């Protein structure tokens, strides 16, 4: 009665896991991965027992695994004697008999090419799965991993790692079966005779038919679930409440979200995210512009609604330019206290330059704790177009020479601009990192009013049945010299999987 | 087998439960918790018991409970047959039949007074202890709560309460005798050395953890601080910085606090409120004076403020205390100007206080509550640049005033906890001039760093168990923000442990 578990890496859509008798990729962490969980026992005098099939057995070079007791599947191969550490079995069924007469064999680990997979998940031998799952499709596969049965449920997922630009995953998968102490029921007892007196109800856990992959309890180790526990805790405990704009949201105060950018770029995977959009943004901010018409010309109209003839004379800006947004984001960063004429207007020397000087701190005093990038001007708020919503911004260099950085978002529309905020700061730090001569480290974000628009239900509830894929990763494919030299086609976005795209209208 | 749980409320230091045969207070809210607490059962055909002495028989009016069995301990009461939820039994041990015999009691509750209480701890009879703290010491008692023995280990602190400005807690205390998951994880961790995140992020080791046995109830929201110590022991870089004081460093930390039943005061040290409340009215008032400061026997703004600190920094024009633009000053005089510490600066600058008071009360829903101090072309005027660096603001539907904070770098030996009762109060001084309650205050922190020189001082203050906040109430209602005084503010139930003294790095 021992327990049976499936180790595979297989590919992230079509579920590869081999072609021409090799594998589809050479990770070299995957392989120790599969030395550390095969060899995992707790007998000092037994052994675990690895079943494979017989291509798979002539895969690895026909040679024995160190501690290990390899099964091979076959119905032609000699059931040689001499080798103890290597046993051969004419079928499946009749291999999994270490159970009974072999006292000596702790675990038994299935791993053996999709014949045996296939044989093993049909028959119901397998309890356990330990799925790597790798960010590569665009390539050949001829054998591949069987679909998982609905009796299986994800139990955890790990980060995404990175091995030569391939992003991957861990994942363990539970069969299910039939059907502290105190503590639970003394806090629900609180909670009953203090109503929202007590802080715990007024941040309750988000119900299952919101939360995302609510098998993953305690292994929700993937960064995207950052973003998409944020949601649910919004679905939960969101009041409802007016705005600027026509269109309510449910909102809360006070939440953060935590990305690591070592091993994986944050784009989101559960709706495809437009980068290029992004970037474009991003890189018109670093320039310093805040012409609305230079995105819009580059297809790039995320901008359009709040620079409108109709919208700036309703805040009243009527006598801006169609496109004339105000001194924002790229003019703070650029030009901080300059006195703003319109879009057209040289302001070359103007204001304080905070982004060269945030780069010149940050490779010339790396330790500083003042590598900060604010964007919120009161004497210049009501000459935007609308106000800063990633108000301020704090850098940090570690010992091991990694740049991280913390946001303060004072608004989030989570449907819309969080997943853009996420991404544009990390490209961001990267940009600084490399302009500086760092590794990308940390990205941290700090919400003071998180909302969804009512609108957005619908969507965000879709996004919400998505499990999560690996993060894809982003690297640069020539170094610059200014930071404001970056290009579109200086970009590399490999391994990008998402879910199809879900469109969402934007509060103007 | 079956289950022993003691229910008990105690003061907070010297334990005690009674005077003259009745309770030191009345606190509602701790009667129904004992309600919901002993008519807590599984089975519907089955009844608790709960055992209590004579005198606590006597003081409850005789009358019994509904849907429980008291069990009352005499030697003289007349064992009657009469009343089948009220049994009396001669001593205690005869009493705990209710485990051989009686199937249809399922659990057994003891909270009859010391003496009851002090015979089911002597006779290793208590399971479980449900004890509620209650912040009341200058009182008399009769009648006290037995030191709860070493064989019991706490489990559970909830958050602080408040009943008419009484502070109470709730603990559990029990008597010591996935799973592939964690192995996967740990797997991961060795292949992955620090590429891991989890591995920059370990989970701190039990030497360095206040009160190590309570994993899965913190909820007393002093923990939200105290762990935030323990995180940078374990996982702080050594690093240099513009003092001599080398610090262990982390980036990207977060605390939360609950202000709608308590106030945010640190009990593992008493911290001086008091020069806390003088440097915020200070900054309230648009003040950068620093004498003003020191001649109310203030002195934490001494040491960025000398002549030789000064003139170190490149601001030897500036007199003595002449702190120059900072907060405060940004505040009420936002691109304002500055001259020196004398000048009149009415009218001058952006007024960001008197803005964020008047759209608190005339848009509470706006997302632009925000109060910042970080001004790029002041920077170099500032004896010191911002900490607490921006500031935002939130009305919620219950009119309740919640609060955001931002914190570049946090000292926290020193600044931590002047930073979390500063904002605290200021919140509070806000919803009382718009009209609101106070709600919740969240602190967002850059880079967290503990000193070199305060790491023999946080050890110890992580070995003390924390107690109930206490409560801040004004006295009075003030027209203007900077009219509050001092004299207006009442600490309620403040019982700290002692003061723990700990140099500032200049
Ligand atoms: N990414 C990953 O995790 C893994 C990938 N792979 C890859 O997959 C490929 C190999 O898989 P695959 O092509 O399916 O071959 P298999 O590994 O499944 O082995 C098949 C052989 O096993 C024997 N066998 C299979 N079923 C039975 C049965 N019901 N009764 C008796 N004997 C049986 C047969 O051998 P015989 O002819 O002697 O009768 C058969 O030819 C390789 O490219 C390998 O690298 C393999 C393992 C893991
Ligand atoms: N804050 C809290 O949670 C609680 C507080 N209290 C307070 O504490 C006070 C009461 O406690 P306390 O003064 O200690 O009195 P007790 O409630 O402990 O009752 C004592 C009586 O129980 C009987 N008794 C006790 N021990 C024995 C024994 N070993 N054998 C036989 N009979 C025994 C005796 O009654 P007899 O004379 O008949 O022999 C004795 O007089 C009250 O003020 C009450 O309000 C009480 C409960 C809870
Ligand atoms: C059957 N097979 C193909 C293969 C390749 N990658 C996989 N990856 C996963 N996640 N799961 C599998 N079953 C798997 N199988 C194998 C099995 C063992 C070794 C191997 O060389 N293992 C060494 C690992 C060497 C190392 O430390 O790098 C060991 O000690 O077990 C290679 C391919
Ligand atoms: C023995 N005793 C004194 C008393 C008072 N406060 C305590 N508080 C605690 N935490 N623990 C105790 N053992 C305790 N005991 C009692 C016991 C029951 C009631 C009582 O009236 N209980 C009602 C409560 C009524 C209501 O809901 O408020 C019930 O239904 O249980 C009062 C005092
Ligand atoms: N899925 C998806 C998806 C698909 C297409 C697009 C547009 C594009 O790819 O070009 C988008 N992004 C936006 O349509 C978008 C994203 C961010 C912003 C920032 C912004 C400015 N002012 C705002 N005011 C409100 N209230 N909220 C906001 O997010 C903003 C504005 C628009 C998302
Ligand atoms: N326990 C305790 C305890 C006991 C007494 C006092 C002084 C008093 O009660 O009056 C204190 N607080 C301070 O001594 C103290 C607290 C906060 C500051 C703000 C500050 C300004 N610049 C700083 N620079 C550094 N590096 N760090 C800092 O905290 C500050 C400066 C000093 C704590
Ligand atoms: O980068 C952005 N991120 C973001 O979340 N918003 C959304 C938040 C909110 O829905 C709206 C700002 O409206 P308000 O000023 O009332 O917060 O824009 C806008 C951006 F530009
Ligand atoms: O409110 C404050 N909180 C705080 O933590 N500090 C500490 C943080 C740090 O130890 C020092 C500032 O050093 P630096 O300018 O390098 O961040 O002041 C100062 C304040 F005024």
């Amino acid at each position: 009665e021992k327990n049976v578990s499936i180790v595979v890496a297989a590919s992230v859509l079509s579920s590869g896991i081999g072609i021409n008798g090799q594998l589809p990729w050479s990770i070299s962490e995957d392989l120790k991965f599969f030395s550390k969980i095969t060899n995992n026992k707790c007998d000092s005098n037994k052994k675990n027992a690895l079943i494979m099939g017989r291509k798979t057995w002539d895969s690895i070079g026909r040679r024995p695994l160190k501690n290990r007791i390899i099964v091979v599947i076959s119905s032609s191969l000699p059931q040689d004697e001499a080798d103890p550490n290597v046993v051969v079995f004419r079928n499946l069924e009749d291999s999994i008999e270490n159970l009974m007469n072999d006292d000596s064999i702790e675990n038994i680990f299935v791993c053996g090419g999709e014949s045996i997979y296939r044989d093993a998940l049909k028959d119901n031998f397998v309890d356990r799965i330990y799925l790597t799952r790798v960010a590569l499709e665009d390539i050949e596969f001829d054998t591949y991993f069987p679909e998982i049965p609905e009796t299986f449920l994800p139990v955890y997922m790990s980060q995404t790692f990175c091995t030569k630009n391939i992003s991957y995953d861990f994942m363990i998968f539970e069969k299910q079966e039939k059907k502290l102490k105190s503590i639970d029921d003394t806090v629900d007892l609180l909670g009953e005779i203090f109503g929202i007196r007590k802080m715990g109800n007024r941040h309750k856990f988000p119900k299952e038919e919101i939360y995302n992959t609510p098998s993953i309890r305690f292994g929700r180790e993937h960064y995207e679930f950052q973003y998409l526990d944020l949601l649910s805790r919004v679905l939960e405990n969101g009041a409802y409440r007016e705005n600027r704009t026509g269109i309510s949201t449910y909102s809360i105060f006070g939440q953060m979200m935590r990305f690591d950018m070592r091993e994986s770029f944050p784009l989101l995977t559960t709706k495809k995210v437009a980068i290029r959009s992004i970037f474009e943004e991003l890189i018109w901010f670093i320039k310093g512009d805040t012409n609305g018409n230079h995105l819009i010309e580059k297809k790039v109209y995320i901008w359009s609604g709040n620079g409108s003839k109709e919208y700036l004379e309703r805040i009243g800006l009527g006598h801006r330019e169609e496109n004339d947004l105000g001194p924002i984001y790229g003019f703070q960063w650029r030009h901080y206290n300059g006195e703003y004429k319109t879009m057209h207007d040289d302001y070359t020397g103007v204001g304080v330059d905070q982004l060269a000087k945030l780069i010149e701190t940050l490779k010339n005093n790396p330790k500083d704790r003042r590598h900060i990038l604010t964007a919120w001007n009161p004497s210049a708020l009501s000459q935007m177009a609308l106000p800063p919503c990633h108000v301020l911004s704090q850098y940090y260099v570690t010992n091991d020479n990694c740049l991280s950085c913390n946001l303060y978002q004072r608004s989030c529309d989570l449907g819309l601009g969080s997943p853009f905020n996420i991404a544009s700061y990390a490209i961001l730090t990267m940009m600084l990192a490399q302009v500086c001569g760092y590794e990308p480290g940390e990205l941290a974000i700090f919400i003071g009013d998180a909302h969804i628009y009512e609108n957005h239900l619908t969507q965000l509830k879709e996004q919400l049945s998505r499990t999560p894929r690996p993060f894809p990763q982003l690297k640069f494919k020539r170094k610059v010299e200014n930071i404001e030299d970056f290009k579109w086609e200086d970009i590399e976005l490999i391994g990008y999987y998402p879910y199809p795209t879900i469109k969402m209208d934007m509060a103007v």
